[PDB]
């Protein structure tokens, strides 16, 4: 099984752009991450900071989690974010989404030692 630290990069990090890079960069993204393999995952975002930059927020703004939970931290900063959202067309196996570049804030939860990001909470 796969670590939720382990999880968290593959899903959530994109340290090799600084922004998405054209409206077809969720579906690469999304398929290559492996997140269409039985289903299409209907929403995620990718982070395009080094992976120490999100590792850091664990250590920055603490806030509550949409779930109540204690354990989120807000970054200080703004960051390159995109989000991919499947689009109505979206039907698996041919899954399709709609690729939205922002720099917002992310918060993230923390867990382990070390202390590091297992789940995207949200973008602000
Ligand atoms: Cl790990
Ligand atoms: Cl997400
Ligand atoms: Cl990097
Ligand atoms: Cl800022
Ligand atoms: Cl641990």
């Amino acid at each position: 099984k796969e670590t939720a630290a382990a999880k968290f990069e593959r899903q959530h990090m994109d340290s090799s752009t600084s922004a998405a890079s054209s409206s077809n960069y969720c579906n690469q993204m999304m398929k290559s991450r492996n997140l269409t393999k039985d289903r299409c995952k209907p929403v995620n975002t990718f982070v395009h900071e080094s992976l120490a930059d999100v590792q850091a927020v664990c250590s920055q703004k603490n806030v509550a989690c949409k779930n109540g939970q204690t354990n989120c931290y807000q970054s200080y900063s703004t960051m390159s974010i995109t989000d991919c959202r499947e689009t109505g067309s979206s039907k698996y196996p041919n899954c399709a989404y709609k690729t939205t570049q922002a720099n917002k804030h992310i918060i993230v939860a923390c867990e382990g030692n070390p202390y590091v990001p297992v789940h995207f909470d949200a973008s602000v």
